[PDB]
């Protein structure tokens, strides 16, 4: 019946999309209740983002130096001010497609679909996660920026990221809604380091249980293993540690499956110390790591949707 | 800058799902203007799947046997009918949400974003291919019959695809949505064969050019060949045949990126000779074939979207 990357459906989220303007530069901002939401750089040149001082920058600007837009009709300004890294305009209309909605700050190996967007206009929509070095593998050219991600919740849009800046090195980094960097980076250009990105290893196990679900099932084995007996292993190819949080969330998969989570990790142990580059499962040649258990039990379940 | 597999915004098409049901089956259907489409199987009790006489079972129904549902709101009956394998039901409301859009017929190896649907609710979008045996790898369970393809157009929604059958083999079939069929299948629980799927070569080429702008670049060589020698080979590892229609609309990619679409397929021939498993392009470690040219010209582009 099969298994495939997906995301959200978008609807709820292209409705709030709106491009903001500051004579010049263009991106993407977030048009909520009475309040547009976008990174704080639209106040900046190219040259400025060596070095902005965003105190200094904000403090010449004003509530029309700034051109809001949401489908034909501009909007009108009231009140503009800095959130962190974000900007968070006033404008005199409440939007009427504002959903319900939460921002909350998610945590690295959780997933979330990205609304790729440019002069406020959607362009496309996929499925990310959020790498534990907290960058994510994006898919952005410029104008992008203020591109939102929202995971669900359930009936109920859960902003999770806003896109701000591409690193020198091809990564991509944002912030929560309420203009918190994820990570260390700044606002700034500048080349900065993530370093070493790990392999999210309770990710992959549940696409491993995903897998044998719909039967490809080739790579299991008897072997057996102690929960120190695979993390040591896991340390050797930079997977993550796996603690007792992440075999409980297991849990619903080890259920309706038959097999337990550590007979599953001696399975994957074998496929990391050699890589029986014979086969595939789910198609891959790789192990998958952007599939968190909520996802697959959603994609195999818990939505057939109402 | 990156790449990723990415579906158009579902938005326009969420609001034209409804649910269908005949007295026990529910399942998906499309709702534009005053006619709702849907699999005509929605009429077949899970028994009268071994051999459906749809002239027989259609003559015994009636426009109050059949349960429409757009949101809140029943809709009324007015007409009812089959287009081939769909059925379109007449009601009493124009639906306001229907959208500029056509119906067409792709083709294989052209792509196109699938809506996942359950009870008439969106679960999850992605992108997928038709395969040359007309079949998709879908990610379809019981209730999702009725889930449209839409591929875009521009501003303009081209539905391709209603998803009708899951194959005991595992795969996905459908028809267009005046109700002919992608392939030879017939809406009938049988074990029913597709066989050979080929890869689509002009897509695999266009990754590879995607792969260039990013710069996993590693794979080029400059050994130069003929179409007829790289056809000769592609035969051998069921690839499909290209042609100079397929030749002409890479001329795009050619250009941009400085490379002749026959030295691009001779770095392809060599990786198929051998496969050098070493290494990885766009993280993937096997050839990608659910890009098509036009795809990547949109993820690189033509899609700083107005």
């Amino acid at each position: 019946s099969g298994f495939r990357k997906m995301a959200f459906p978008s609807g709820k989220v292209e409705g709030c999309m709106v491009q903001v303007t500051c004579g010049t530069t263009t991106l993407n901002g977030l048009w909520l209740d009475d309040v547009v939401y976008c990174p704080r750089h639209v106040i900046c040149t190219s040259e400025d983002m060596l070095n902005p001082n965003y105190e200094d920058l904000l403090i010449r600007k004003s509530n029309h130096n700034f051109l809001v837009q949401a489908g034909n009709v501009q909007l009108r300004v009231i009140g503009h001010s800095m959130q962190n890294c974000v900007l968070k305009l006033k404008v005199d209309t409440a939007n009427p497609k504002t959903p319900k909605y939460k921002f909350v700050r998610i945590q690295p190996g959780q997933t979330f679909s990205v609304l790729a967007c440019y002069n406020g206009s959607p362009s496309g929509v996929y499925q990310c996660a959020m790498r534990p070095n907290f960058t994510i593998k994006g898919s952005f050219l410029n104008g992008s920026c203020g591109s939102v991600g929202f995971n669900i919740d359930y009936d109920c849009v859960s902003f999770c990221y806003m896109h701000h800046m591409e690193l020198p090195t091809g990564v991509h980094a944002g912030t929560d809604l309420e203009g918190n960097f994820y990570g260390p980076f700044v606002d700034r250009q500048t080349a900065q380091a993530a370093g070493t990105d790990t392999t999210i290893t309770v990710n992959v196990l549940a696409w491993l249980y995903a897998a044998v679900i719909n039967g490809d099932r080739w790579f299991l084995n008897r072997f057996t293993t102690t929960l120190n007996d695979f993390n040591l292993v896991a340390m050797k190819y930079n997977y993550e540690p796996l603690t007792q949080d992440h075999v409980d969330i297991l849990g619903p998969l080890s259920a309706q499956t038959g097999i337990a989570v550590l007979d599953m990790c001696a399975s994957l142990k074998e496929l990391l110390q050699n890589g029986m580059n014979g086969r595939t499962i789910l198609g891959s040649a790789l192990l998958e790591d952007e599939f968190t258990p909520f996802d697959v039990v959603r994609q195999c379940s818990g939505v057939t949707f109402q």
